[PDB]
């Protein structure tokens, strides 16, 4: 199950790293083991509300505390493929005091890095890169 | 299934890209054959609880964690038909110092394109748009 | 069931534009039948749990991606009927410096249309005339 | 059902205005006559979960939708019985930028009227007045 | 039953008001006394389901749209017993410009009065009052 | 049971003050008792469906309701053991204009005691105090 | 149990403290030993649908009060292996007047501390660091 989560990670494009891949797949197929496993100790007889019912108090909880790092994700996932976030493009992100400015320099899955005039390597996370106005000279 | 889905959503308008509408039949197809096959799973006994928790918490996770992409993307769904943003008008978009300012060139999905005074390409999400004074000059 | 549903559109006035009133309609239709079917189909034996999940978390995305278009249109909804909302009337909305100033033009279900001093058409959305300090001159 | 119902609203002071009254009325008794049809229909046998889901998600998303217009009508009959708001009385609402100066004219279930020193008239909501600070001289 | 709740909102000191004390107590014993029903109902075998499912929605409707209302009781409750806030105090509420400034004069359910220099009475929400700086001199 | 939640509490340190200690140690005696009656009435054959659902939407009112004590609680929980907050320590709490200058004085559940220069007591929330930029001289 | 879950915590790199760890453990094992209980009791035939409410109730309300303390831990573990946030690194946090200026001295589990130019200690919650342009020198 390990591999076949891996493949069809690697096939959609949803994870690249090959670490998170691993990570993902073996999350993935512990998930499903488990939920096949409830479902047959419930076929026999077995109650299994309790167990239905933590399961997803736990996982909602973890859900809820890693939403962040989720639209991160997700945000990194959606502007694969964008014409103005490319390397030595100099944009600039958000309207207003909150601005921010430099030339991209490298992209990565959490935050999205920029080289400013002074040289500082600014930080600008996905999410924050999906809800503002970019400016692309 | 696929291409009952891909026609559906070619008739209704609701995507135009054939790329998305095509995945989009694809993940429509998948999501209906799990649910017919569970469903006959469940008519001649095996219990099926811990799997449509698993299924549900899964979706509500993912939906949850792209819920700025659809917000997106049913903004520029809505915002379709609208004279204002036409090519080659000018508008304002936002109210106080968060004020974009520009003539629409290119339409898009996620982003509404603007071409500025100096040439700079602003790319205002369609969510803004939707939630914010639009001004037409 | 369409006409059925139409008619009680344009009596209770919720939809005015024939257009939106037929497709809701439709939709509306479209959910009764589908409902009454699941309903029959459950009641000689097939399981409808997984139906009902999958058809609970697709409308409940649904919902939540179209949140700020029903919002407009119930503010749309509730808007009508106001002395202060009329053509020809000068009004200005907001406090502040997120403030708009123009004279009422015309009345939409997703914009409310204002013309400046300077002949600027202006979109307010009807959400934000709801929850804002209304100013009639 | 309606004539009950009418009563009740009328005696506990929630709803003053007949036509809403009547309209609330009207409501309730299809919401009560369609519960009480329903656990019938499933006390035969009928299968009833199809149609509670479609009308607990089509009740979820109308209530979703129009929550400023019950925010608002709750404030509005809290607000009931303030010395502070009275007809004639100088009240000044909100601190910082975001103020409202004026004299109270009329009250409403949605918006509560005000007039300024040059005589604009100025429709705060009620939702506003609750949640803020209120200066009476 | 209605005794009963009288005399435990009494005890408790929840409400101090005879005329809420006795509407909480009215409305408390309305519903223990129509979940008791709905319960004997179901016993013998008529379906409550859909009995269930209107009378969970209403709730839930209602207690959403009084959440403000619920907020600042529960404020006034918590707020009781605190040396800062007592008659003759001079207390600043807030910081930044959204600043309240005024000596306490009288308490209440839903308000906290001040007066200020000029003499005009504040009325302070007491949830404003428990999410912010108290300065008292 | 009211015994053995008060040592419970004294000894996981969540509840110091004697008196709340006690007051929660009855509450959740309460609402044990309450739990097993419920189950072993729907043991023998009484429909325990509304008497759950009821329940279970006053506890979640009330939990929404107290969010505010709940969070600043927990805050003071965690808050526990942090070099910065002791007494005597000049801190300053916020960035920008809403900012918080003064010496921890006492600590307290539900304020932080600030001792300006002025000599004026500061009631900082323990949240705010959390979800803040605390600087330490 | 409990030394499962410790070797499982330790292992995943979740929780690096030992007295955290221990204490998640007995958490963790005390859990899964409720639910595997209820799960025995409801096979037999006792009635768990009140102790699953209860239980349920109570661990969604815990969760939510410490919301900001859970996504407090899953930014500390998310930033773990970044170059930017390093030992003797001058970082600055923030854009506009919410900035934060100093060098890294110490990184924990709830705040990110930084030297500032006058010597004073900042406490930067690591949920801000996360959503926020990190400027590195």
């Amino acid at each position: 199950m390990k591999r076949f989560f891996n493949r069809f990670y690697l096939d959609t494009g949803i994870i690249a790293d090959p670490s998170q891949r691993s990570l993902a797949s073996r999350v993935s197929a512990f998930l499903v083991q488990g939920a096949v496993a409830f479902s047959l100790l419930g076929t026999i007889g077995v109650d299994t509300s309790p167990l239905i019912a933590a399961a997803g108090v736990t996982g909602a909880t973890i859900g809820f505390a890693c939403k962040d790092f989720g639209t991160n994700f997700v945000a990194s996932i959606v502007l694969s493929g964008q014409q103005s976030i490319r390397t030595g493009n100099l944009v600039c992100i958000g309207t207003g005091l909150n601005v921010v400015k430099g030339k991209v320099v490298d992209w990565d899955t959490r935050y999205l890095y920029l080289r400013s005039s002074e040289g500082h390597l600014l930080h600008v996370p996905n999410n924050m890169v999906l809800n503002s106005v970019v400016t692309w000279e």
